[PDB]
């Protein structure tokens, strides 16, 4: 069933700045994660140009948006590439170790954390809003895993049946109690408008 890891020392340190570091234009965490979906479903075009077969986990190539104020989560859902197992160990397939060096090399000199995602680790930016990020994933050529950390150094994966979904990455965001705003539907969209607005697959916000 459930096994337990320890972040990488670096990554534990990174997740612990973003947590404990002030800063409050914490909106961008939804930028990042967009742009991670982005990625996702770049790489699920990339390879379906030369094989058909590869959508056959499905066709549409899209984010949703999920806010869901009774669970105090927001969802971002995509239908790209998915990660292995493998994957997901490793920093979710981030170069999360060099990037993390850089990142911090990179802010001493000037960058502020906004600028997380140009180093590779926009992923961990989830934690500027989340107490608990659960990751749940299908790639073509594994099952489906959940991930699952409150930072705390640890992480643990198991493989994932409830329901089934395809080929993807969906990023489960269970908010601090005093970040309840990014469940609003006007602070969803103005956020989507102001840092993600020209992207290359549509973006559906679903309402409750």
């Amino acid at each position: 069933e459930v096994e337990t890891f320890a972040f990488q020392a670096e990554i534990a340190q990174l997740m612990s700045l973003i947590i404990n570091t002030f800063y409050s234009n914490k909106e961008i965490f939804l930028r990042e994660l967009i742009s991670n979906s982005s990625d996702a479903l770049d790489k699920i075009r990339y390879e379906s140009l030369t094989d058909p077969s590869k959508l056959d986990s499905g066709k549409e190539l899209h984010i949703n948006l999920i806010p869901n104020k009774q669970d105090r989560t927001l969802t971002i859902v995509d239908t790209g590439i998915g990660m292995t197992k493998a994957d997901l160990i490793n920093n979710l397939g981030t170069i999360a170790k060099s990037g993390t060096k850089a990142f911090m090399e990179a802010l001493q000199a000037g960058a502020d954390i906004s600028m997380i995602g140009q180093f590779g680790v926009g992923f961990y930016s989830a934690y500027l809003v989340a107490e608990k990020v659960t990751v749940i994933t299908k790639h073509n050529d594994d099952e489906q895993y959940a991930w699952e950390s409150s930072a705390g150094g640890s992480f643990t994966v198991r493989t994932d049946t409830g329901e089934p979904m395809g080929r993807g990455t969906k990023v489960i965001l269970h908010l601090k109690e005093d970040q309840t705003e990014y469940l609003e539907e006007r602070r969803i969209k103005e956020i989507v408008k102001k840092h993600s607005q020209f992207i290359g697959y549509p973006i559906t916000l679903f309402v409750e």
